[PDB]
């Protein structure tokens, strides 16, 4: 008896099979407002595949609605305050692709060491020559600096360390040294001594007020010139454009970025221009694997909320 | 009183300066026939940048030449034939980058399985929603077929099955099954078998009659196709035209290709058109503390000769 609203598919369909054998599933890719706004008059639960905005008119619209999950993490794209006010739950599902995002990490900075997209581009154009001009950097023994030591940042420090046998440091407020020893890093408390040390600097911080734009351009202007920056975490953790000034002007000499402020980014970035930076949508953790899982977590938390039952995942828990 | 000519710089710097402490030494980049052929005249031994090649003619006009060396493996370009008619010795300078081609070749896996060149080139064009049509794929679980388990092959191995946990099986006639077991591979002596069970197929054999060629339209139809093929080898090891069809008609999903035939490749080569095929101008061995090693080598061999002693590498050992 219960209608199901999916604005953009999920990650995977086992959570769409999953959400139809209890209610009634539709599903709008891509939508234009007027089919969210039909769409949403009736139903009990909605989905929303991140970067989606899902607005107050289309909540006030939804006379049905008990429960709203996103995709993923992030929940910056829901009118939280609007669902909240109608007593309506909303829920996110978050750490289910920590593998995923180590792997995204590891194939960018192994992408930029090995200047992947550059010396694609100068054989393809007859350039094979470029051997006499460039060379790939080889990782073992350069220092690789984690800003986050958490889920991610821990399992990327672990790979690097011992696997690629880099020199691994790590700047995290809220973690004890034993955390680094554990995956072979070392736990430094001045951020300025990861970015003066640091030939690689990956970002895998929660996104706080203390966090937000911490990469602005007095950073880039004390990591090495010859360093790289990779962004798997939140766009809002760089100021993007410190990150314009610090790749036009040289202060460093890369950067591979999976996360963007703001989500979706327009299609005049700047960033674009750089050869030297290179680019994925948002897909660091959406896997098939890991979209399994977060669809999967979806679905029953929509299910669980529907049956009166509190889901692991409320982010705004007043409301229930 | 020795003077040695380096047809093309050494990959650093360090090997130019223990020749110039002990003899005279010039440097031509990128020469000219003509320049090879007035400098190479008086020189007691010769350098060789690869793939330069040297041919009977300027060996011929070396009146003075004892020792050519190459740059790395490879002395195809060279006409070994007609320096031992003349009694010159010829060495090489294997096994000094093993580091450098495993860090080369996981980079390349990776960026096949996230689909990094592809990617990055939706989100320049302004396609971000490409994320709602193509997704990463998960190494973790994944089988990696790896053809030769020696030294480039074992390490990689090694990382792939531990650091990303895939499945690792291993092709190669001349090593007991114990030496997969080292590295969490397992052995298999039916190459069918590696073709399809494998989702990334990683080229790392000797190149000798029985590997030339080995991977043909045969093994390509064997291939799953959502397979990547790698190849940093040597590039005999693959029939490019079979590649070529095979990209073209979907036998296989990609390829990333370090090492080519002939090598340098001609400007208009087929492979160049399909976006899923990467390239790099034969790097893979080469960062900086792989070249400072060869380099160091092959100034110490030519020395070597010039004061009577038997180098470790020499190619033509019936010269001496
Ligand atoms: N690109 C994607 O698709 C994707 C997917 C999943 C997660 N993420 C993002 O990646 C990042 C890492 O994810 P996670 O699961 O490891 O999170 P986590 O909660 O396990 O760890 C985050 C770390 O950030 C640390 N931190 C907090 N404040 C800090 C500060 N001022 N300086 C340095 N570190 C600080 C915390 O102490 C914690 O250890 C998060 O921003 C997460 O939202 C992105
Ligand atoms: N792209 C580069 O810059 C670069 C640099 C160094 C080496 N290479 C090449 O990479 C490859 C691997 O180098 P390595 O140092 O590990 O060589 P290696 O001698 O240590 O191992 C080569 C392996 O090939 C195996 N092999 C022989 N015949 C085989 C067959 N029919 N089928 C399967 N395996 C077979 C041998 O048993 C051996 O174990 C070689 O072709 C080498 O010349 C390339």
């Amino acid at each position: 008896n219960h209608k199901v609203l999916l604005i953009g598919k999920m990650y995977d369909e086992i959570g769409e099979k999953l959400l139809a054998e209890y209610t009634n599933v539709e599903i709008i890719k891509e939508p234009k407002q007027h089919q969210i706004h039909e769409a949403i008059q009736d139903v009990s639960g909605v989905f929303v595949r991140y970067p989606t905005k899902l607005d107050a008119q289309a909540i006030g619209l939804a006379k049905n609605l008990k429960v709203i999950s996103t995709s993923g993490f992030g929940t910056d794209a829901i009118d939280i305050a609007a669902a909240t006010k109608r007593g309506i739950v909303v829920v996110n599902n978050p750490g289910l692709s920590t593998t995923a995002v180590t792997e995204h990490t590891l194939s960018m900075i192994l992408a930029l060491a090995k200047k992947l997209t550059f010396l694609n581009q100068c054989v393809k154009a007859g350039n094979y020559l470029i051997r006499n001009q460039v060379q790939p950097i080889q990782l073992e023994g350069k220092t690789l600096g984690i800003v986050g030591l958490g889920m991610i940042g821990s399992a990327v420090a672990k790979i690097c360390s011992t696997a690629l046998q880099m020199r691994v440091l790590a700047y995290d407020p809220y973690v004890p040294s034993g955390k680094a020893d554990t995956v072979r890093a070392t736990l430094v408390q001045d951020l300025d001594y990861l970015l003066t040390e640091s030939d690689f600097v990956s970002l895998h911080p929660e996104l706080t007020d203390e966090t937000c734009e911490m990469f602005d351009l007095e950073a880039f202007k004390k990591m090495k010139p010859s360093a790289f920056l990779i962004n798997t975490s939140r766009g809002k953790v760089v100021r993007q454009p410190d990150l314009v000034t610090a790749i036009r002007e040289k202060l460093i000499a890369g950067a591979a970025i999976d996360v963007f402020e703001p989500e979706p980014p327009a299609i005049n970035n700047p960033l674009y221009e750089f050869d030297n930076v290179i680019f994925s949508p948002h897909l660091a953790g959406v896997t098939p694997e890991a979209g399994m899982a977060a669809a999967l977590s979806a679905a029953n938390q929509i299910l669980q909320v529907l049956q009166g039952e509190k889901p692991p995942y409320i982010i705004n828990p007043k409301v229930w």
